[PDB]
């Protein structure tokens, strides 16, 4: 149901943001900062948008994963 | 340096295609990724690799477009695996 989907999108975003902040504090130093700052911006956004709609959460999670997924996986490297 | 940015973009695209391909072909992701997700990732990796073989001397921003295309397909999967 709608209430359930909304909270699930929200928890998906929150937990990714915090787990990524932590993960990165176990790669480049500029890239660390990129992740941390983005997680921090999503966290502040989440703090002010606790009752936003499911779509808004999912949108922010896409933004977050776009920045963080490549850096944390090391996927861009090796070919050089 | 334009030459270097171009090469960095090409390398990142190449790295991603081959590394993702290898990641999902991993026998230790059996039942962690759905067959549909896996086939999708693999097909896109192959198409990119095949584009790159034909476009070795393309412009920086063409490699970037291509890379973002690959990301849109891979990111949900990557996120799904870091979530589970």
């Amino acid at each position: 149901n709608a209430a359930a989907e909304r909270v699930s999108a929200k928890n998906a975003l929150e937990s990714y943001a915090f787990n990524m902040k932590s993960a990165v504090e176990d790669i480049s130093e500029a890239d660390k900062k990129k992740v941390l700052d983005k997680c921090q911006e999503v966290i502040s956004w989440l703090d002010a948008n606790t009752l936003a709609e499911k779509d808004e959460f999912e949108h922010k999670r896409k933004e977050l994963e776009q920045v963080c997924n490549p850096i944390i996986s090391g996927l861009y490297q090796g070919a050089g």
